[PDB]
């Protein structure tokens, strides 16, 4: 036979089942000093007993109806695995015992029944160990809870089927949930078995595609010792990540949760996989301050109508075929059953004690057990109603229901398609898998009772296009059980505008510093990895949020220095017009006729042009003022020097009038120099940007310096010749000491235009035009004063008629 | 009973063996009235047959020996697994058939008992065998399974191995990668219990050492076309040149064939131990892809009679080996009687080159040898146990006539023996050994063209962390032909004037280089932050190091300051000479006529005016700049007052009062200016970045205004009262010269107005100095240079009447009108 505690019943066709009635086995490390005994199972599991009852209720309901398998009863043989590979293998060796006597040729009870199909285990490692042995004899195994991706491999597992989705959609959904709430800094914890490792590897692969940085990654187990648990707890406690993604079940997560609760570590955001998101080992009222507000996945519910009334009929004396009912009665009512702790009577009421057996709201894994039994029954009904010539075997032949074999049932299970009680269609794919939606739940705290309440906050729709599968209603979520604000789980705070992301070495790419943008660059947005250089005509604001236009610099009108220069120029023009009016008003008087009368008019006109030529420097330096600011002053002032130079004594030793030829031939050189310079290479405007970054100047580009050198040197040469021929005869008393005044005027010229040299070599912006204008007006006021003011003071001032006569002029 | 072909011999105690005599099975499916028949194994493995011969040789050598297990013979039942789980479980069901009948109470009545099994090769196979053998506590010693998941003794109760596990090898891969300074790799692992935990341990160790991983893929022996195309696309879309592979030969052969048929060259392959010596991959047709591979190997051992036993195999004389017949058929390509030609029993096995006798080193064969001798020494410990000293309950001993499998497992846990090379064998608490690694490189034989595995280093697991690796870099050919180490970084290194910059969406190993701005620098290679060096320093034009900003001031050892100091010294040693020749000629006539005591005070004030020029040279400090300008102000107002007062005044000594008042009225100003807003030194850094200007901040400007203004006023009035007497001939026409001097003053302090406003804050001090040393000379000359001549070049002209009316003007003799 096999294990002695079982639920079995005879029939024409026998099914097999494997359920965890205990949570684990007793902790005993054997030292092998004596022959090893059988291990004992410890903690009773009411949920697994309900799953076993779901299988038995399905079998009895199928045998009741006359439409699903007429005149042919099903039987069963069900064992207990205790979530352990070894006990499951001791059961599976009894399943395959008749097949294996044939294959190993041992020929001896000869009344051993044969098992057609087995309802599978809950854990993936247990399912792999059972599947390796059931695939040898082609016995089909349908699992209700194993969801590892490794069991989709049909090269290794030839006869495995399941009614639960595999876990790739769940890890993708976890990555989508993390992307929805805009986190990037997470930690991961998985169980060290075939369920946790592929799930957490698939989560890691999906997480690096979405730029989510994982801080830590640790493995746990039910049989971890103490120092591994303090290593994992110290890894959790050292990290700044708040969101932790866990692939585990209840038994593998319980020691870690107990040690975290003992140290009272709060503030973490847990992401549960489906195995522990509804686990009564973890959803405890005294753990809540650690595990409140846990967000998890759940399967879709289903309706089994007469099931609760079947569940309330269990009894130790009336369940002859069920052998697990006795310990159920003992563990519910805390008594001892004395077959024929206080002593039981067998009369107690199941509703009086609250256990997970009938305290439930939805049926989720129990529905998978129900559907597995109906899948096997509709495969056998497909065999029963097969028509000759239309079968699934050679030449369209049909199997015999009276001598059916397991490989033919597996063949009909691969081509299976049927409608359940809820109206949906059930079909397995080529990998032997089934697909379904997910519900998304949150852990709350009951106000009526003080216990944990699972509230649905969203769904995950697996038939939708990628990136459109998640729905979450955020207004129904209490973070950490009580808070209404979404928590912060990034590595570092976001950089603002005006700054830039900087690397921290040895750390992942989600962790950065915020460095301010440099002097000439902005940053427009938040979380900028670079600073953008501002355009040529604009310079960055001090805030560095955005940049504004530069400041243009030029000496201008409507400026409190240019107004002063303009008023001085107008005063000079008014003075020259006054002197011209005085000379015209008395032109038959001897003082003006003793001087050359026809020649002073050109002198006064040249002084008028010299005053008016200084206005070209003031203002915005356009193109046609840079071309005429120097030649106008050059020509006008050389005309002035020539008109001075003719009227000196002893400089006319050698046409109709013979004094204007000297003036014409001395002005003609400046005229031709200006014409050839302005023809070969004219000056231009120039926007100067290389002196200061913040401001730009508007200046005049000269074009050449050879022609400007000639145009200054010729004027200095004429000034030197006139100064020589005036200083040589300075003692002559004629014309009211005129040669002395010519000497003083040329001296003032040379002092001003030597003393204004070092302004040019040092100043660079507005001040150059200022010192040019001040120099021009200073030189021309000096020349006008020194030539004419003594003559004016004699003509009309208080010595009016006394010193005006011709006999006084040369005395 | 069980599988049909087997190697089988009987004795007192029966062992068991699982070896991969084939490489795999053939493919089929589709139960369309196939009552499913047994599947066929396809490709013959000569290395696995050598491994099977090692076990038989060890058993026969023990049975010949009188020192180990006397009067007790060992036996064997050995099966073929074909590297698949299902054949191994078919054989293991035959191992445990007797213990099974005791359990389920379910016969042949002649089933022998197996007490130990020499284990499987693949970790996926050994896991499935160990799950069923641990039910009955039958020990299982494996020779090649190296997955870390088999170290878990809560699940695998009776598992031991004579090979080390793969934690050290996965750490050693990251050590080798960190040795050659690469940080940008890709990983490939098989999809089973050997590849996935090894590559996960490597990923953890690589992320600990700041090594970035670009891709990570999984392959299998049963991958279809599209998965291989996807992996090849992933490989040749990447710039990483180093690929780390955890796989065996059969799981890697399809991928290698697809890479070979495309010319994908230049990759650097890092081999794990299972495929670094595989004959399926190390072939001459693949050398342009897999040449230059660097891989791991175990330590070799000696079996001193194994080759002559290997050359003794015959199909008709090996009556206890059922696998010899297919060996003979597959070697000489013939058919044995009981189209390919007929065999004779007369061939020499030294002709055909197969992996059977063509090896250099025994590595896994030595592990099979040790796995047999471990079981033999545990049974020897059972046989030589003294009562009172046993490992069981009351110090009792096991019975050798009626031994049980759990008792052999108990002695296997407490084993410590010494092997044939004088080293100690013992298992730890997880049932493991530890051992060194050899590091090999793939080369090309110049004599034949086959692939040679050349040792280039070792990995020592008994050393401490960080000192376990020795690599001789001179012996490596890098793709089989190259002598330079490849480049396998994501991006190039940044230079001395640059820092790193983030590429958004890419890992930390992929960056940009951005130059440091003005004022910062960098000096190392990978900077990631520019540095601002401290105050009064500015960066170079290279942004490598920063140099010191130079300070700018009128210095003493600068030659311009030397020239100005020599003009000052000439001025003082001119006025001192004037003072000396005045003191010698006091009572002479043309000296007593100018109020001789005012001349001495005038020269004292003028010497102070010369000496006030030296306060403007040097680095400006607090005590110097506060006394720069008031010294010149007081000295010059004393000069102007002494020049002004010596013209004759009838009413309003009782004359010096004036010379008091006219200076006192400025002294007070100076006082107030130093007691409400004194000037100070000031470093002005904002004009030029690379130049530090040191100058003065002059406090309140208004005060200075006042100062200057007063001076000027008291000059002007003097000028006027000199000019009014300009045509009055007395004192060699003194008045005129006074006027001239005053004019000079004015001109010198007017024409220096633009330059003072031009270089202000940069080089104004020099300007000032020049102005002073022009004005002072003016005074001196124009006042007291005319008389000197008549003092000491024309004697007997210094008479009284000349002071009244002078015949010869001279005026220096006009310098003799040179
Ligand atoms: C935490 O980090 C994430 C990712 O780094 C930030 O989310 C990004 O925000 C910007 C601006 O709104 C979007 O353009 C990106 O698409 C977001 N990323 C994702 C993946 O959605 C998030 O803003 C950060 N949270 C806080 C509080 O700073
Ligand atoms: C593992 O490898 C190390 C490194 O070669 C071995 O240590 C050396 O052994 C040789 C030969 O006995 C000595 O000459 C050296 O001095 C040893 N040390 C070093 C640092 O090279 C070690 O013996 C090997 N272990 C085993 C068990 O073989
Ligand atoms: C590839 O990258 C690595 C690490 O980013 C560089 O290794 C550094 O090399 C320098 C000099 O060779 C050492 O000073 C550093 O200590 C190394 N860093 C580490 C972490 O080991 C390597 O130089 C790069 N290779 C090339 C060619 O640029
Ligand atoms: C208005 C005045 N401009 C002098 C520019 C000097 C300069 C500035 C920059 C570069 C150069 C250089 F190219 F010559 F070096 C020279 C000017 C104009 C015309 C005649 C003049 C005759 C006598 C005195 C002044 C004259
Ligand atoms: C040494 C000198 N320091 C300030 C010169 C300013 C200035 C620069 C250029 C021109 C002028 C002036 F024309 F206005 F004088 C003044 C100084 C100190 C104290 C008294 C002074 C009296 C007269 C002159 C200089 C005086
Ligand atoms: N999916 C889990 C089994 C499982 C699902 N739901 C559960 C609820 C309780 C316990 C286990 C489970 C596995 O693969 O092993
Ligand atoms: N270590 C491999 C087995 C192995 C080691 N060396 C080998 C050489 C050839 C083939 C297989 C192997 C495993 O765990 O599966
Ligand atoms: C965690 O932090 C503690 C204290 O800073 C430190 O000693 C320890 O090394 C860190 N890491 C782990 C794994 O405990
Ligand atoms: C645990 O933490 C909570 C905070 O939520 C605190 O109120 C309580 O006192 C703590 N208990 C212990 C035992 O530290
Ligand atoms: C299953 O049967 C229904 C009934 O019409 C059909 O619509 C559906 O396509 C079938 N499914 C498969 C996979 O054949
Ligand atoms: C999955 O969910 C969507 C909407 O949430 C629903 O329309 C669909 O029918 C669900 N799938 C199944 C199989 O019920
Ligand atoms: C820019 O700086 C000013 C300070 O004057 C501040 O008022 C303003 O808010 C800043 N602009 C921003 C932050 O956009
Ligand atoms: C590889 O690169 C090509 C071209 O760059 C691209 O079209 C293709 O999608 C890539 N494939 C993968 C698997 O990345
Ligand atoms: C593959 O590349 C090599 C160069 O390394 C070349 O010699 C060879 O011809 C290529 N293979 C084929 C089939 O062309
Ligand atoms: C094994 O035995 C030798 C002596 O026989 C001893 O030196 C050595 O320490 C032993 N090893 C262990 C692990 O006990
Ligand atoms: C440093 O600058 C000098 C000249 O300024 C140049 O010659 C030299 O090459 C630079 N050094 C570098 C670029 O490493
Ligand atoms: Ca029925
Ligand atoms: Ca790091
Ligand atoms: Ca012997
Ligand atoms: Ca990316």
């Amino acid at each position: 036979y096999g294990p002695d505690q079982r639920a079995q019943k005879k029939g024409d066709i026998i099914l097999g089942g494997l359920f965890p009635i205990h949570f684990g086995v007793a902790a005993k490390d054997q030292d092998l000093k004596s022959r090893p005994e059988s291990v004992e199972c410890i903690r009773y599991n009411f949920r697994g007993f309900r799953w076993l009852q779901a299988m038995i209720f399905a079998i009895e309901e199928i045998n009741s109806s006359p439409a699903l398998l007429p005149n042919l009863t099903l039987g069963y043989r069900i064992f207990d695995t205790c979530n352990t590979v070894s006990k499951a293998l001791e059961a599976t060796l009894s399943f395959v015992a008749q097949n294996k006597i044939d294959s190993l040729n041992l020929d001896c009870s000869e009344h051993i029944p044969s098992t057609i199909a087995v309802v599978g285990a809950t854990g993936s490692g247990v399912s792999t160990a059972v599947a390796n042995l059931l695939g040898l004899f082609y016995i089909p195994q349908v699992s209700y809870a194993s969801s590892s991706r490794l069991l989709s491999n049909k090269n290794q597992f030839k006869s495995f089927l399941r009614t639960i989705p595999n876990d790739e959609h769940q890890a993708t959904a976890m990555a989508d949930i993390i992307e929805y709430f805009r986190w990037n800094w997470v930690g991961t914890i998985a169980a060290d078995d075939d369920y946790g490792r592929p799930g957490i590897e698939k989560f890691r692969e999906e997480a690096e595609e979405r730029d989510i940085c994982i801080d830590f990654s640790e493995l746990i187990s039910q049989y971890s010792d103490e120092e591994e648990i303090q290593h994992v707890v110290e890894v959790i406690q050292n990290s700044t990540a708040k969101v932790i993604v866990v692939f585990s079940s209840g038994p593998d997560l319980e020691p870690l949760i107990k040690e975290i609760v003992r140290r009272n570590i709060t503030g973490k955001i847990w992401l549960a996989s489906e195995a522990w998101a509804s686990s009564s080992l973890i959803a405890m009222p005294q753990y809540f301050h650690v595990v409140g507000g846990t967000i998890g996945f759940a399967l879709k519910a289903g309706q089994i109508p007469g099931f609760r009334e079947f569940l309330k009929k269990v009894h130790p004396r009336k369940s002859v075929h069920n052998g697990f009912a006795k310990e159920f009665w003992e563990e519910t009512f805390n008594c001892h059953l004395q077959e024929g702790r206080p002593l039981c009577t067998g009369d107690e009421n199941i509703s009086s004690v609250e256990t997970p057996y009938i305290d439930y709201t939805h049926l989720r894994i129990s529905y998978n057990v129900y559907l597995a039994v109906y899948s096997i029954a509709h495969a056998l009904q497909d065999i029963y109603t097969c028509l000759p010539g239309r079968g699934l075997f050679t030449n369209g032949s049909c199997a015999d229901i009276k001598k059916v074999e397991a490989w033919q049932v597996l063949k009909h299970l691969r081509h299976l398609n049927f409608t359940n009680n809820m109206g949906e269609q059930v079909t397995f794919d080529e990998c032997g898998d089934l697909v379904g939606n997910y519900s998304i739940i949150n852990w709350h705290l009951s106000p009526e009772d003080g216990s944990i309440v699972f509230k649905e906050v969203g769904y995950y729709n697996v038939y939708a296009k990628k990136g459109e599968r998640l729905f979450i209603n955020e207004e129904k979520i209490l973070w950490s059980g009580f808070s209404r604000e979404v928590p912060f789980s990034n590595c570092s705070r976001d950089c603002l505008a005006g700054t830039r992301k900087g690397i921290i070495e040895g750390e992942p790419t989600c962790c950065f510093e915020c460095v301010e943008c440099p002097d000439g660059e902005y940053s427009d947005e938040t979380d900028a990895s670079a600073c953008n250089k501002c355009p040529d005509d604009f310079w960055s604001n001090e805030n560095h949020t955005s940049c504004i236009a530069k400041e243009i610099e030029f000496l201008s009108w409507t400026e409190p220095f240019g107004i002063a220069l303009t008023l001085f120029a107008v005063l000079g023009i008014f003075l020259t017009a006054f002197v011209l009016g005085v000379f015209i008003k008395f032109r038959n008087t001897p003082i003006v006729k003793a001087t050359n009368r026809e020649l002073s008019y050109l002198l006064l006109f040249s002084l008028l042009c010299c005053f008016s030529s200084s206005l070209f420097f003031i203002g915005e330096p356009q193109d046609w003022t840079c071309r005429l600011r120097q030649p106008a002053f050059g020509i006008s002032f050389v005309l002035c020097i020539s008109c001075i130079l003719v009227k000196t004594n002893r400089v006319l030793l050698v046409g109709l009038n013979l004094q204007f030829l000297l003036v014409f031939l001395c002005t003609f050189m400046q005229i031709v120099i200006c014409v050839i310079w302005l023809y070969t290479a004219p000056p231009s405007s120039y926007r100067n940007q290389e002196l200061e970054d913040e401001i730009i100047f508007i200046t005049c580009h000269e074009g050449s310096l050879m022609a400007l050198g000639f145009l200054i040197g010729y004027t200095c040469l004429l000034a030197a010749i006139c100064f020589f021929f005036a200083f040589k005869s300075r003692k002559l008393p004629e014309n009211f000491n005129e040669a002395k005044f010519i000497t003083f005027s040329m001296l003032i010229f040379f002092i001003v235009w030597i003393s204004f040299i070092p302004a040019y070599a040092s100043t660079y912006g507005k001040f150059v035009s200022a010192v040019e204008v001040i120099a021009i007006l200073a030189a021309s006021f000096g020349l006008l004063a020194c030539i004419f003011f003594n003559k004016i003071y004699i003509i009309l001032f208080k010595p009016s008629r006394n010193t005006i006569e011709e006999v006084r002029c040369s005395t």
